[PDB]
């Protein structure tokens, strides 16, 4: 619910690029290990990360689907990506 | 003594996978680094790991062997597979 531009840009450039090299946030992108909480009135159900920049509440309706992201960017760059470099 | 399937399913999968990209989550595993408590009425010895969605409390019989099984595990992973996969 940031969603403010340098906040976004953050969310989407930063932070994966810095997961690459092992600052993995699993509290700021697992709803498991987050506070839910009734944030934002729009429907649905709502997670709050402690992260200073992760955004004030998070959507947790699919978050199966973000951890399974996680896995898949984790193997496709640090592993795939980094040995083919290497080769 | 969480023994639930998502809950088992995460500790089984997602932890030690985790673990090969530096998340190592000793006080989830290690029972020197928890708070020995008498949470589950079945005989034996039990600790209070602190983490979120590493169960309520673990036993602690054989906890070398946990710590062991990580060492080996690491190694295996970590070093052996990815450098194999590099070669």
């Amino acid at each position: 619910r940031d969603s403010d531009f340098p906040s976004i840009l953050r969310r989407v450039f930063y932070r994966p690029y810095l997961q690459i090299f092992g600052q993995i946030p699993q509290e700021d992108m697992d709803v498991a290990l987050m506070e839910h909480s009734n944030c934002s009135s729009e429907p649905g159900f709502w997670a709050h990360p402690p992260g200073a920049q992760a955004g004030t509440c998070v959507s947790q309706y699919a978050n199966w689907l973000v951890v399974l992201l996680l896995v898949i960017f984790l193997l496709v760059a640090n592993i795939l990506l980094v040995n083919l470099l290497i080769a």
